[PDB]
């Protein structure tokens, strides 16, 4: 009956409300995806329960145990009925789960501490003083591990062998590493997260260069789910009406601190 | 059997080659979608025949008869098996045909003759000395007809009742109208076509302001098509291989003449 929604604590998509300990259920959270979940649920006619993914990961298949972790795993093993999060539509995921059309368009980008003498991925590749990495588990890391493009393959060769590790467990961790590294660490992450952080105090980071690729985030459901069709139609309707743009403005720029 | 592909003569997606007179079948054409069709067919294992949509339209439903025209109609009534073209993924279309994940991201934009005193949608709506319109039977026209957003609603009320008509049969007609209007006509079209034309002689037009929305083009198939699943996964593979970005640079950037 009640649809179990798996999501992730990733700002500004889902965050704990300041007074969450005094609130119950869905009311404990706020964010772009919290607002989107309420709308998808109204338009599809279902009751739901927001739940934060237990391992705090997006979703990758372990080469070895072949088990899917993160939000993708929750859907694959039937622990959740739908994922409403900044989950990237990728070929490997689409093979095991269904995705609505994109509710957000984006691409991999570079985040630097202001003043870092880096303007592009080519710049990062040709040097070694400034370290750089990605989220330890996700579509960004996979983009690099599989690129057949020279500059990106060179970047992957470096990243996968860098010691100490240049990979981070969460986006917040990558952001803090950039902030505390005096310009010696650049972070590769999705343009959406980059743009958000650029509008957050202490306003010491910046998005540089163009996006490395083009892709989108989709609402995911277990392969063959009853919800897929309606959820997809809802995403298309909300985009055409302008709600998605409204929500991005609300969470990225209307409340910007810089 | 041989897959009948419906497409549209729209630069730089599908254009007749220079020496087309001495050529046959698929060899008569070139463009982004011609290359995309070859890739899709290779990956999905099918032979095909490129056919240009009979009525030269993208696809809209007649309010009276409820009959679909354009490439959409060809799929709906079984005249074609798949549409590989700059066909916009929309809610009304998604209800009658299937769309793969987007192979290209875009948004509605404004095309002006160089020097025209317009910097955005808001500017067009504020005055009436400069006429502006859209393509007939497409997603752009629907966008303005179904928009509750103040500026867009106002622009639509002007366009709908405009005399002479500000609507055009083909993108080429819209571009030619802007070029010969002495700056008295602006044209609303997708950013993709806009930026392509911006880089072509006589280099007298330009895209102004940001996109009005964010959407994508998808490869479409009739509901229940045996090809749907495979073409969708093929689009995801091409994007990740970097092939889609390669074709985009090939047909837009390289060979840009301004
Ligand atoms: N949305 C990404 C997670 N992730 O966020 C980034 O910024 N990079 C990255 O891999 C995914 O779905 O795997
Ligand atoms: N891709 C559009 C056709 N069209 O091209 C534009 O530039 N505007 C417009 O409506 C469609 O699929 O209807
Ligand atoms: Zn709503
Ligand atoms: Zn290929
Ligand atoms: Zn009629």
């Amino acid at each position: 009956k009640t649809v179990v929604v798996t999501t992730i604590l990733e700002s500004p998509y889902v965050m704990m409300k300041k007074n969450h300990e005094m609130l119950e259920g869905n009311e404990r959270y706020e964010g772009y995806c919290v607002d989107l979940a309420a709308e998808i649920a109204k338009h599809c006619g279902f009751k739901y329960k927001l739940t934060i993914v237990g391992d705090g990961k997006y979703g990758a298949r372990d080469a070895d145990t072949k088990i899917w972790n993160g939000m993708v795993g929750e859907l694959v093993y039937g622990k959740a009925d739908i994922a409403i999060a900044p989950l990237t539509i990728t070929l490997v995921r689409e093979e095991v789960i269904d995705f609505s059309k994109p509710f957000m368009s984006l691409g991999i980008s570079i985040m630097i501490k202001k003043g870092t003498p880096i303007e592009s991925a080519e710049d990062l590749s040709k040097q070694t003083e400034i370290a750089y990495g990605t989220l330890d588990s996700g579509s960004t890391k996979e983009f690099f591990r599989r690129s057949k493009i020279a500059v990106f393959d060179k970047m992957w060769t470096y990243m996968r062998s860098a010691e100490p590790s240049v990979f981070v467990r969460t986006t917040a961790e990558g952001v803090a590493r950039v902030r505390k590294s005096k310009g010696k660490y650049a972070y590769l992450l999705e343009s959406t997260m980059n743009e958000y952080i650029e509008q957050r105090k202490p306003c010491d980071t910046m998005k540089v260069g163009g996006n490395l690729d083009s892709k989108g985030y989709g609402i995911a459901t277990p392969k063959g789910s009853s919800l897929g069709n309606a959820v997809n139609l809802a995403v298309l309707k909300l985009n055409e009406q302008g709600l998605l743009d409204k929500l991005k403005n609300k969470w990225w720029y209307d409340k910007g601190e810089c």
